[PDB]
């Protein structure tokens, strides 16, 4: 009804209007309407578990503002149907929780891959498997695979069929210096139909022999977001007296949360702080860091001979979700069906909040995270390394090209979740954390006299937090610096959103931070005045990095020779574009070429699905909290 609710409805309609092309013919949201884009997915009509979780969240807000929950239901329907691997996609058997996987190291550059399996390295015990099978009577892992080829652009299809839409693929497999430009896109379902003699397997892992197999990789931040979204769909549906029709879907979130516990464990279930790849594996929860790590992954032979599961040793603050954790731990409607599910999430909630606080810089921004596997090989931490429950501080977990915490976006995305958690519970630690972070946000966000604005785009870091001992020290030697500014509309909105939940919480529990509200509303207003266009909102952005289309060599081993489904040859010396020749048919290919040849950065007005969702949600959030 209100102005900001009206704003949500307007953008929601732009998003769902088929003329604008946000979804494919099966109703799967693309990463973006535009196809020529490269940043995490390397093609715009791929999609991510991230996009799906935002789709669910968008429709949850629709339901609050509308009373109509069909939107939210069909979003979850599409999610489960397409993005979660079905029983035939992940036909797991012969799993050994006492030998969950076999170790391989991580390496500094892509040219050091394939990484050899090291069979003497002890791997710990998986304490979740038996519990989940007992609870659900199934070996199906209920989590989203992170990357999908929506309209079969790459040509691998569904389960090696080479034709079907909604094709599971993966890219990143070769360490922290493998940028989005340096991957070899390959099917999750490996039958040796494409690539080289052993498919794409021997680009990534070196083994004595190779088997046809499947494997998937979860993005825990996306799954948690879907759960967070469902929590609000739940409270909002119960408020309206329509819990029951959405109660099937709250159970989906609870089950997803139950399996999302795999993200809480070390990659190879090694004890926290072990610092030795030859150290004995964990017995149970001694290998749990209780945080949302970069991934969990699972795979198996096509014939069911063997299977494996891994957590991740790398944790980024940007992935954490105290709202989702609190909901799973404490909300009886959201309670996971397993005996220990809720209890583990209660531990995770507490550990997560400590983690945020430990990482809070002198200024207020949150630093990157930590690892239980130094250099991805369980190596000895350098002298003077700051630690968190035995895990070593890392300014940029997992990726260094570019650094994973040089993106300001994680500040907004992650602290937005903390803000919701604070608004809900009034947790003092969360409040204190937010208070300092919001103070920082105010000192750096730019409100220009002309009506424009800019938020931090790139960050840089120096120093370390103090070693964690259960109390925030102030971390006087840990420093953030804002390198440059931009007008990223998705993040701008997420930031405004976070500010509104904090501000609302302060009204409820402490002294009303009206300044946080005013700054947020300003951002949403200035952006609404400037950046509306025919498919939603967009701000011009240059992509000087797109010279890597033409200039980035993809590492392929000497003598390794293979093919992509369209016929592109994969060999030593190939460029990014050489194994993706269908890009030359893209409507925007002329524009890219023009810019590249004239030595200038190509400019785009993108409509990223998640960005448009964040925008809608942030405006609707003002209405919900202050309307």
């Amino acid at each position: 009804l209100g102005e900001y609710g009206q704003r949500f409805m307007w953008l929601w309609n732009k998003i769902h209007d088929p003329a604008n092309g946000y979804f494919n013919q099966d109703g799967i949201p693309y990463h973006s309407v535009e196809t020529l884009i490269c940043e995490a997915p390397d093609y715009g009509h791929l999609t991510t578990s991230e996009a799906f979780s935002y789709y669910v969240w968008l429709e949850a807000v629709y339901g609050k503002l509308t009373g109509d929950w069909s939107k939210f239901k069909t979003a979850w329907d599409t999610l489960e149907k397409y993005m979660i691997p079905s029983a035939e996609d992940q036909p797991m058997r012969s799993y050994d929780p006492n030998k969950p996987a076999t170790y391989a190291g991580e390496w500094e550059t892509p040219d050091k891959y394939p990484s050899p399996l090291e069979f003497n390295v002890p791997v710990g015990k998986d304490p979740l498997h038996n519990e989940l099978v007992s609870t659900y009577g199934s070996t199906l892992m209920y989590g989203m695979h992170w990357l999908m080829d929506v309209d079969n652009w790459y040509g691998y299809g569904k389960r090696g069929d080479g034709v079907s839409r909604a094709s599971f693929i993966n890219t990143f497999q070769r360490g922290p210096e493998e940028s989005v430009w340096e991957t070899v896109p390959h099917p999750s379902w490996e039958e040796f139909k494409w690539g080289g003699p052993n498919g794409f397997l021997d680009l990534f892992i070196k083994d004595q022999n190779y088997s046809k197999q499947w494997r998937y990789t979860d993005a825990p931040d996306a799954d948690a977001r879907a759960i967070q979204a469902t929590y609000w769909a739940k409270v909002w549906a119960k408020e309206q007296g329509k819990f029951n029709e959405i109660s099937s879907y709250v159970a989906k979130a609870a089950k997803m949360g139950d399996y999302l516990r795999y993200a809480m464990f070390d990659k190879y279930f090694k004890p926290l702080g072990c610092q030795d790849k030859n150290a004995a594996g964990g017995t149970g929860y001694d290998s749990a860091h209780y945080l949302l790590s970069w991934y969990y992954a699972w795979g198996g032979a096509l014939d069911g001979a063997w299977s494996w599961k891994i957590g991740s040793s790398h944790v980024h603050f940007g992935y954490q979700n105290p709202m989702a954790a609190w909901a799973l731990a404490n909300d009886s409607d959201m309670k996971p069906k397993s005996p220990n599910g809720a209890s583990d999430w209660a531990k995770s909630l507490k550990r997560q909040i400590e983690f945020y606080r430990w990482l809070q810089s002198a200024e207020g921004a949150i630093a990157g995270g930590a690892t239980n596997s130094w250099n991805g090989r369980y190596e000895k931490y350098p002298a003077g390394t700051a630690t968190f429950y035995g895990m070593a501080y890392e300014p940029n977990p997992v990726y260094h090209d570019p650094g994973s915490n040089t993106w300001f976006g994680f500040q907004a995305w992650s602290m937005q979740r903390v803000a919701e958690y604070y608004y809900v519970t009034g947790d003092k630690d969360a409040g204190a954390l937010l208070e300092k972070w919001v103070s920082w946000v105010k000192s750096v966000v730019k409100l220009n006299s002309d009506g424009t604005f800019a938020i931090p785009s790139t960050l840089d870091w120096s120093g370390q937090p103090d070693t964690w001992n259960g109390a925030y020290t102030g971390n006087s030697n840990l420093h953030v610096k804002v390198v440059d500014y931009g007008t990223d509309l998705g993040i701008t909105a997420s930031l405004a959103n976070a500010l509104l939940y904090y501000s609302a919480g302060t009204k409820k529990y402490g002294v009303f931070d009206e300044g946080a509200k005013n700054l947020a509303k300003e951002l949403l207003d200035r952006m609404w005045k400037l950046y509306r266009d025919e498919k939603g909102l967009s701000a011009p952005e240059k992509r000087a990095d797109y010279k890597r289309f033409f200039e980035q060599e993809v590492y392929i081993p000497a003598g390794w020779i293979g093919k992509m489904p369209n016929g592109d040859v994969i060999k030593s010396g190939v460029k990014f574009i050489d194994i993706r020749s269908k890009y030359k048919q893209d409507p925007d290919w002329p524009k890219l070429e023009a810019a590249y040849k004239s030595g200038q950065a190509p400019e785009f007005r993108y409509h990223r699905f998640w960005a448009q969702c964040d925008i809608a949600i942030a405006n609707a959030t003002y209405e919900i909290l202050f309307g």
